């Protein structure tokens, strides 16, 4: 039988961190995986790096699939006659309990149980809820709360570059622009008061006392006098 | 045998989608799973989408009665009678553990034991239940907390929008209206003193302020001079 | 033989009633439906609702491609055949004159004559149709003519309304904002000159002389008093 | 064998006349017939006077389910049946082609095949059709157009009157409150200006010169000299 | 036998789209089609895409042809001759009722019958009337009448526009051009007071009252502010 070449597991991932989980990757799923075995489907959908939400609602819906064809598909009770073998059952369908050896036989006996095309269908039932359901988070999206501290907030986004798809020079410039320009108005107005270029260090002790006693009582005294 | 048909669950489907758990929805079931088994009646009830907590209560509600009938009818002491029939026991009538066959012979026996009816019973109480309790979400529901961060609110809006059945371009002009008409009055203030057109980034930006220290000073003070 | 399944024809349903036949109901179909039997497939068209348009500009499409299939394929000689049954024709294709051991039999024979694919692809060709031409409506798009009298404006918008797949509050919500924010010029000030939460009976009362000898009249003299 | 009774169906009468197919009667129909025979329900169905917009929607959903019935069970092979009777079909099955003894002999089969309760699932389903999509027509909601000639009104005022079920002096009473409330400006002017009390063909010759050169030209007049 | 190849039909799909029925198409088709049986020439004519009322033309040509050449040539006597298979019919040059085997015994044989040729030349008389008569239809052509309201008026350019052969910028580029470009006064003039870079929505909200009363009032009253 012939396996998934790597060009295709490459191309599968790449098409996955590309689009990010946009319809197209509903299509182009199913144009890679024509006559594919369940076995090399679960590992096609493995190598899915990042996107943990999408893959946990994946599961759930292959285990709701496999749930439903076991209620519907019952099993047969008594000793396996020759020229066949056990019936396929839900987790057999998904690949988890079911050998290579025994996939390729179902879907080459006759009549030819589908075994792929019913855990195709499956993932792609799950797919489309993705597509429907799931926004994935980008370090374009992640801004600072009114009261959230700057130094936690600093983590949060360096969390999120590093778990971002994208050269280290990208990420860099990213990390000189984005930080200052998303953040607490408070906090953006701290740091651009202070000279550019400032390290890091020094952008979060300058932004270490906002929401402190004394920077509210700062920032009421201004206004007062301000309004006065 | 008898079994149920596409066109009346998706027609049951879509009562229960249009009319969010409605009394209306009480007669049209037990209006088309009429003489159904066990098994038409889970694959009935499994195929609704969203509602999972309503369908949480339900379900508690199937196994609840199935316990009280395991209490209140016994099973017999082990042995098989010569008919080669076994007494129905509380998980089998809702499906769980008997298949189609048993179903169908119980259904069908003489004197007839109608799991069927049961089951339908044990539904339209969790249904009833469902409809005196439980009460839907929308999206006219998600309204801006008082002291809400704009950013938690458009995920919350954004996550009921999602799972809502309607169209897109609905969708879309739900987006434009609704979102800016449900804010916090600090929220809304901002939101109605930038110009209409203003991209979801710039409502974001603008709304990072509020809750904020110097939001806080700079409405106090503006109320302190208005008073005075 | 493994048919059709309610979760994948309920996913169909849900996918045409979500994006109004945009291209991404192309892949869909072409993912949901795999091996297929061409009654499966009839299922799978016959179980939409709604877009009547659409499914006849899809059936005329079947029918031409039927045609042409018979144009190409003629009659084999010989009414009778004890090796094998008749040759498909262009209708038993569709399912319209086939029987589902006959269509089981024509894509299991050796060598396979895939009426399923065929169907398939005719239904392919249809659905690229109906995405090319096919505008859905939407209650967006009920707009008043300038010309138009307020009843029959209020007879197309609650029927287009109640034709709308939603929830029974935010079709409520619809009647109370696209009402009064989709009419005509003279609609809207009338309308506007009742107070806010007048009953639907009390703006069909009020816009009921918009056209006649006394509205044409007084509009006409406001104009001349204003600029003159 | 227990057909309908005349309680039963002048009670379904006087319900469908009472609520006008709202959706409390679709339990009542799921009520008053249990275990009846198709020929009892298309006597049910066919005593329903007035509603033909419905009972055409009803129908036709009626031939629909019909068709889609044929098409999923086919004519099984063999006219020959000595064992037993002929297998049902979409039309024999809807009762306009089965005899009362063909479909007593189904309903009280060993196995049975159940007539009744599928024929009651196509009407449930018509009935919700019904109840989503069908307005019933009332004398309140006739009025008359802004260009709509005042004699044409009357005739469409009549017409539904007379379809209307009531009693006599209420429809007296109707027709000396109705007529001269749901009227054009133009129209309610002029009646208006004639004394209460005046025949209906004096109302008539009042109102049958509004739209004309005349009419138009007053009014306009008066316009202007009330402008100016 | 050679029958057609796809590259030269593709080439008469595309020559035929792109000069749109002009005298140019009348060679192309007596030199792409060379040798064809009949039922290459009605592959030909089926897959033109498009001009409808061109198609029913010649197809109602052709019909005459039929009827002209079943008149003028008899049913030969005898309903079985084993000499020689069956003589040509009118509806059977055109292949209606012919099929590939017949229509290439024909055309080889001694002596030949040109069933070919004279198909032919009724399709190049059919091509001939079309060139002289039909007109195609452009999206240039749109243009509103001065009654027409503006709602119809794009709706009609939507719908010729989306049958067009050009690309997707071209036609985005058509729409933001055109639609403002052929309109009434009336309506040119509201667009042009209306900012540009309005969106179609807002031009629609913008020309809905173009026809009404008010928008007559208004425009007659400045033409006599403006005279006097
Ligand atoms: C008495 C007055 C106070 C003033 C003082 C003298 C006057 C002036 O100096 O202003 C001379 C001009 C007139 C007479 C006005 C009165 C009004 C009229 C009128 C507004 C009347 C309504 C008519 O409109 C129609 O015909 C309606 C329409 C839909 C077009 C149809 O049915 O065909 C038109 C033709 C538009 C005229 C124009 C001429 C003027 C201005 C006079």
């Amino acid at each position: 039988h012939q396996a998934i070449s790597p060009r295709t597991l490459n191309a599968w991932v790449k098409v996955v961190e590309e689009k990010a989980f946009s319809p197209e990757v509903i299509p182009m799923f199913s144009a890679l995986s024509e006559g594919a075995t369940p076995q090399d489907l679960n590992t096609m959908l493995n190598t899915v790096g990042g996107h943990q939400a999408a893959m946990q609602m994946l599961k759930e819906t292959i285990n709701e699939e496999a749930a439903e064809w076991d209620r519907l598909h019952p099993v047969h009770a008594g000793p396996i006659a020759p020229g066949q073998m056990r019936e396929p059952r839900g987790s057999d369908i998904a690949g988890t309990t079911s050998t290579l050896q025994e996939q390729i036989g179902w879907m080459t006996h006759n009549p030819p149980i589908p075994v792929g095309e019913i855990y195709k269908r499956w993932i792609i039932l799950g797919l489309n809820k993705i597509v429907r359901m799931y926004s994935p988070t980008s370090i374009l999206d992640i801004r600072q709360g009114p009261k959230e501290p700057f130094r936690d907030y600093v983590d949060r986004f360096y969390k999120t570059l590093r778990a971002e798809q994208a050269s280290q020079e990208v990420k860099n410039w990213m990390t000189e622009t984005l930080l200052v320009q998303n953040a607490n108005p408070d906090c953006k107005t701290i740091l651009k008061a202070l000279g550019p270029g400032a390290t890091l260090e020094e952008m979060m002790t300058a932004c270490q006392g906002v929401g402190g006693p004394g920077h509210k009582a700062r920032v009421i005294a201004e206004a007062m006098s301000q309004v006065t």
